[PDB]
């Protein structure tokens, strides 16, 4: 779940 949210964040951002 770390990774996967640390790279919807990269995205959302």
């Amino acid at each position: 779940a770390a990774a996967a949210l640390a790279a919807a964040l990269a995205q959302a951002l």
